[PDB]
DNA sequence: CGGGCATGCC
DNA sequence: CGGGCATGCC
């Protein structure tokens, strides 16, 4: 009945974890600082191999309680101003994948983007998905300065939740500057 | 052949001049500082009475040479987020008038808004048009921090130019602050 | 690149 | 209200 997706970490029976200029990641804040329309690799780590047909879904949610029930969408300006697959209303794109699906949920109206889970090749320890955020956090008529989380869910082909992780995202012009400011504020005022 | 409207002051044979918290006007800068979607009265002054059927047209133009040939439009966000007469692409509206016309020029693509010239009633010395700017100067995908001029033209019913005046506009959140900053910068660095 | 400005907002 | 913050940009 809820149209608000869960954000609670569930690393699950497969031991699902995420792994991480243009962008910088803060472990202390569990927060990515990146620039708009520049791809950000996110690593998928598992302790046990997921079943064939496992899928990886990404969905944004507003972090603040007062905004959590509002669907995160691309702002009207960047909707108007395009890879031929992503609907222009979607904030999060996946690059570098031939089986990307974009979902507009018919009941919750939430956007998500899904790709097949590919196990690491023999010799490799993780797999990478190239995400792209098509607005700044500040975009008027879109995120409008409200922080988001990206929720990454590992799902089997039947729809079962296998694992869930999330990280906060700030899409901004100056990731290094803004990261330093936020880490300093955490230490001084958090 | 030109699609760039003239901005040169032409007070003309009728002695046409303009006359002038929510907003403040700087004579030194010939510049209105106002807030978005809040009406701004502009006074029309004439030395001689224009003929019956005279019209008053308002049109925005970018002030900077590198932007002058781009049509000034409402940004996509405020286009989407409405008095039932103004097309949502138009930046400048007129309130308080029953004969407002909105023009999208079929050749130049420029927007303008026109009302009848009404002579001041017996006892009055000027007439007022209530303009409304539907974006901030800063709006992404619209003016995008580029200053505009508003060009007010007094035209007879045949289309003859009777007079022309202009003023710069900054639509902003804090007109009083921004006016003081710009006047100070004129004195210190102009 | 990075310090400072420009500007909606707290 | 007004000083200060938040943030794309110079
Ligand atoms: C944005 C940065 C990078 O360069 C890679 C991918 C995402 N983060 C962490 C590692
Ligand atoms: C995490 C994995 C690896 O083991 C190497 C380096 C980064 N990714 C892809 C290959
Ligand atoms: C914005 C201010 C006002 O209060 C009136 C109309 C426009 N300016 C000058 C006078
Ligand atoms: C300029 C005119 C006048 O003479 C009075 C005061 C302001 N407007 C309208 C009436
Ligand atoms: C802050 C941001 C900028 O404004 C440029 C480009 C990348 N960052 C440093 C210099
Ligand atoms: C600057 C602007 C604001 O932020 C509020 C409203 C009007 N001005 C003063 C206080
Ligand atoms: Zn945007
Ligand atoms: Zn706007």
């Amino acid at each position: 009945s809820s149209s608000v997706p869960s954000q609670k970490t569930y690393q699950g029976s497969y031991g699902f974890r995420l792994g991480f200029v243009t962008c910088t990641y803060s472990p202390a804040l569990n927060k990515m600082f990146c620039q708009l329309a520049k791809t950000c690799p996110v690593q998928l780590w598992v302790d046990s191999t997921p079943p064939p047909g496992t899928r990886v879904r990404a969905m944004a949610i507003y972090k603040q309680s007062q905004h959590m029930t509002e669907v995160v969408r691309r702002c009207p300006h960047h909707e108007r101003c395009s890879d031929g697959l992503a609907p222009p209303q979607h904030l999060i794109r996946v690059e570098g994948n031939l089986r990307v699906e974009y979902l507009d949920d018919r009941n919750t109206f939430r956007h998500s983007v899904v790709v097949p889970y590919e196990p690491p090749e023999v010799g490799s320890d993780c797999t990478t998905i190239h995400y792209n955020y098509m607005c700044n956090s500040s975009c008027m008529g879109g995120m409008n300065r409200r922080p988001i989380l990206t929720i990454i869910t590992l799902e089997d082909s039947s729809g079962n939740l296998l694992g869930r992780n999330s990280f906060e995202v700030r899409v901004c012009a100056c990731p290094g500057r803004d990261w330093r400011t936020e880490e300093e504020n955490l230490r001084k005022k958090g």
